[PDB]
């Protein structure tokens, strides 16, 4: 198969994800439509259910709206039995519309359709080759009050019908009943309560059980990918054994998302998607591009450095999902802002680097501000605007030009209002321009391009009025770009050089299989090198030119380099790749009596590569909490490490460079054969 093919879960780097709100899309069905105070026929109230449902895109699939448009792949709204009960907040009548305040992760939400509507909709899509990507929320059930059983469906969680148990009264300890988040740390954003919904206690090893279990159940109907909800606010360490355990039996590709407020670096931020086992939604990149296309804040210089400091902080800067808006801002399209301005927003997100997404009705140049304005009933199915015409014109380079799906990023021109940049992967070159300014048209004389000498012509037609240039071998003829110009100029040929464009999943135990998409590959079981190891023969399941496909090597846990060797000569590096001991367990470790200083923090190290292997560095676990679960000075933290090992592991205090350790012997653990488990040392 190719990495094309929509038969490629671990990649979605060639594809456009078309992110819609069930409910607000197409009503297919109206047997499957709510009864009374949570329905709205008009949809005039956003609070209400408007009737949209899985028949409803089934339908869109097949009259090629989807097709026509060239998304390869639809983010649905999380599919599992949410609440049936209203909640009035301060007068108005609230309903779970929105697919997040789940009640039975192991069964559908019959206002959307059934289980077998659901699987329906896996073969209409996979028919067509549009790969279909879930909402998952693991981090609670639904709104409830404590002291009031009365309120809302109070958090009750029901596991397939059987009621495992709801908020008040939660003598297992399901959930943590810490207070609510006031978000002043990382911390209490975790082990409080998200706002007013009942929160997930993963420590808790029937809860850790049921979401490995609830999942396996949707990915076995062959889901294509997850979309992870409030990430920050869920342990990384449950998130990495929860993953693992995903990897293990049917990788797809999965994102998380983490809020970001601006193209800034946030630390905590980028070490989760280096570290989680996934990736997040592109949140600076977001940034970027609505301070420099919608709002005016920001210059194309803001935009290019945006691309350089996510391009140097990510791991994989590939798998990372842009987008110029969602469901949690307000619309892109406001009357100041042009169209031409969303139109280049977009023909800018497409040619770029990354997952990119689409927000429902951007093709409709939809307005809305805030929550819910921000989410209306979709108004037409036209195939008539510009934004259509540049969405279809552009995504299909993802697929056919390998430059745009896994390519470089150059600055070739750039001033206050232009921007024109490169992709290149291998032979495979692209050149976007982009113009800003809605009235000055812009010489642009001294391009180089690395474009091969002839004439290339714009991409898009003309429809962003762009124009046609020349390479004499790179350097481009002057011309002028006119006002609110963009164009895109590309040109491929075969690669004949192995060449790993992407790798996915990038963390797994030996055994696993991971997917290694890329251009010249040939179709001659070469060997696969992970790191120093040459898998061979029987160890590699498929070998395409541009997919293979492989297991992983019984090596030593750690972070590895994977090249391919076709013919002799070998590929470029694909860096980073995790190998962990083996299955995982989530263990909470609590330290007792380790009182440090201002500024000294805590880390805990150890044995495996899992615990950093005895690292002082990034991989020494740490720093460790203290407010909410356990207090200073206590100091505890969730990790995610393998089952049923024995492990042998230390503590210790680090402030500028002054690592200082638990005296004494290193404190040892066997750990649990799966689940969770808890282990208490007292600092010595
Ligand atoms: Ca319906
Ligand atoms: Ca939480």
């Amino acid at each position: 198969d190719p990495d094309t093919a929509v038969t490629n879960k671990q990649s979605f780097s060639t594809d456009v994800i078309y992110q819609v709100f069930t409910d607000r899309f197409l009503d297919g069905n109206p047997s499957n439509n709510p009864t009374g105070a949570a329905y709205d026929a008009t949809c005039s109230n956003l609070k209400l259910y408007c009737g949209g449902d899985w028949q409803g895109l089934i339908n869109k699939i097949n009259d090629n709206y989807f097709s026509d448009l060239g998304v390869t792949a639809l983010w649905i709204s999380q599919p599992v039995e949410n609440i049936f009960a209203t909640i009035n907040y301060s007068g108005v009548t609230n309903t779970a519309y929105h697919g997040y305040w789940a009640r039975d992760f192991k069964k559908t939400n019959p206002y959307f359709g059934t289980m077998a509507d659901f699987q329906n909709l896996i073969t209409t899509a996979h028919a067509k080759g549009i790969k279909i990507v879930i909402d998952f929320a693991p981090n609670h059930t639904s709104p409830a009050m404590e002291t009031d059983t009365s309120f809302a469906e109070n958090g009750r969680l029901y596991d397939n019908g059987t009621l495992v148990g709801g908020y008040t009264n939660d003598t297992n300890g399901y959930f943590h009943h810490n207070g609510g988040s006031d978000f002043s740390s990382l911390e209490n954003g975790i082990y409080k309560n998200l706002y007013d919904l009942a929160d997930f206690n993963h420590n808790n090893a029937t809860i850790d059980k049921y979401f490995k279990d609830a999942i396996k159940l949707w990915l076995d109907m062959g889901v294509d990918g997850i979309r992870v909800a409030a990430v920050k606010h869920m342990p990384l360490g449950w998130q990495k054994s929860w993953m693992s355990s995903i990897y293990a039996h049917k990788p797809v590709f999965t994102f998380g998302e983490w809020f970001l407020g601006s193209a800034a670096s946030d630390a905590d931020n980028t070490d989760f998607a280096n570290k989680s086992g996934m990736s997040l939604l592109d949140f600076r990149f977001n940034s970027a591009v609505r301070n420099v296309f919608r709002d005016n804040t920001s210059n194309m210089y803001a935009l290019d450095s945006m691309i350089n400091s996510t391009a140097t902080d990510y791991n994989q800067v590939n798998d990372q999902v842009t987008f110029i808006d969602n469901h949690d801002m307000d619309r892109f399209k406001t009357s100041a802002v042009n169209n031409r301005r969303l139109e280049q927003a977009l023909a800018f997100t497409l040619t770029s680097r990354g997952v990119p997404a689409i927000y429902y009705g951007t093709e409709q140049y939809l307005t809305g501000n805030g929550d819910p304005d921000n989410r209306a009933k979709m108004p037409s199915f036209s195939k008539s605007t510009t934004a259509f015409n540049v969405i279809s014109k552009l995504a299909p380079l993802r697929k056919s030009n390998p430059a745009i799906a896994y390519g470089s990023t150059q600055q070739r021109w750039i001033n206050n209002d232009v921007y024109v940049y490169e992709r290149k992967f291998g032979k495979s070159v692209a050149v976007v321009a982009v113009n800003r300014n809605l009235s000055t048209s812009a010489s642009i004389t001294g391009l180089s391009t690395s474009l091969p000498t002839g004439s290339y012509t714009d991409v898009l037609g003309g429809v962003l009025n762009g124009n046609n240039i020349t390479s004499t071998n790179g350097s481009i003829n002057n011309f002028t770009l006119a006002a609110g110009a963009t164009a895109v100029w590309q040109y491929t040929t075969a690669e004949t050089t192995p060449t790993i464009g992407h790798v996915g999943p990038v963390m797994g135990k030996p055994g696993n299989v991971v997917t290694i998409d890329g251009r010249g590959f040939g179709s001659t079981k070469g060997t696969v090198y992970f790191g120093t190891t040459a898998v061979t023969g029987a160890a590699i399941t498929s070998w395409e030119d541009t997919q293979i496909k492989v297991t992983i090597p019984s090596v030593a846990a750690g972070n590895y380099a994977v090249k391919v060797a076709a013919s002799g000569v070998n590929s470029n590096a694909y860096n980073n790749f995790t190998i962990l001991t083996g299955d995982q367990v989530t263990v909470r470790f609590v330290v007792n009596n380790a009182s440090t200083t201002l500024g000294q923090n805590l880390y805990l190290t150890g044995n495996v590569a899992e615990l950093g292997n005895w690292s002082t560095g990034s991989t020494a676990i740490g720093p460790a909490f203290n407010q909410v679960i356990h207090q200073y000075p206590t100091w505890y933290y969730d990790v995610s490490v393998p089952a049923g090992k024995q492990l042998e592991f230390k503590f210790f205090k680090k402030n500028g460079s002054t690592i200082t350790w638990e005296s004494g012997s290193n404190h040892t653990f066997t750990t649990p054969a799966s689940g969770t488990a808890t282990v208490t040392v007292n600092w010595q």
